[PDB]
């Protein structure tokens, strides 16, 4: 039996995507630029801050010095932090408030294993706090996704072995991580996107106690 579960938290326990568009929108009335509409938001997911911005000022061919550059993504970090002040439990996804439940209530360890540096701050904003027994600091880790650095952290910090550990997560790097890591992937999301050799649902509603059990089981 596995003894420990390694959540990401984008994809996984909430979508940040109204928040980073909320955010990214601010920016560009700020600076007078038009298309960031939700339709181009959904070609930023996973995409990195810089390289969104970057992708934003193409939008009207915008020439910007480095120091500009560093100054515009700060600015919209900023937003961003303005905009998750109204996260809540209304944003946890479905299956994941009893899941986590029945995995304290079975004594199963739960760890937080997200790049995240609002990750605490969220978990405290959704009403989950009680249930984690650690939080990966994203800032000891050395290198990040497909990296499985952030997972390794994860289940030493609740005293267990990755290989003891069942990883969750909505994107390959992630699942590259958990592959690499010893711990057992089980992905969310298209198979189109993810992969062949994993165990894969269609959404987090399909992520249960019960459930877990039988693919660790039958992966073994
Ligand atoms: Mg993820």
């Amino acid at each position: 039996m596995f003894k420990a579960v390694l959540f990401d938290l984008d994809g996984v326990i909430t979508d940040p995507a109204e928040y980073h568009f909320r955010a990214w929108k601010a920016l560009a009335e700020e600076i007078g630029i038009n298309g960031v509409d939700r339709q181009f938001n959904e070609q930023l997911k996973g995409v990195s801050r810089e390289d969104s911005l970057q992708k934003i000022l193409d939008l009207a061919d915008k020439k910007v010095s480095a120091e500009e550059f560093k100054e515009l993504a700060k600015r919209k970090n900023d937003n961003y932090v303005k905009m998750i002040q109204d996260v809540s439990p209304a944003d946890v996804y479905p299956g994941i408030l009893q899941l986590l439940k029945d995995l304290r209530s079975n004594k199963i360890k739960i760890a937080l294993a997200s790049a995240s540096k609002n990750g605490p701050f969220l978990l405290e904003r959704m009403n989950l706090t009680g249930y984690f027994d650690a939080i990966a600091d994203p800032a000891e880790v050395a290198a990040s996704k497909p990296a499985p650095d952030i997972f390794i952290a994860a289940a030493h910090a609740v005293g267990v072995a990755p290989s003891e550990s069942i990883g969750l997560e909505d994107s390959q790097a992630g699942i590259q991580a958990i592959k690499d890591s010893g711990a057992l992937p089980i992905g969310v999301g298209r198979p189109e996107d993810l992969g062949d050799d994993i165990v894969i649902v269609p959404d987090t509603s399909h992520y249960t106690l019960e459930f877990l059990k039988e693919v660790w089981l039958q992966k073994q």
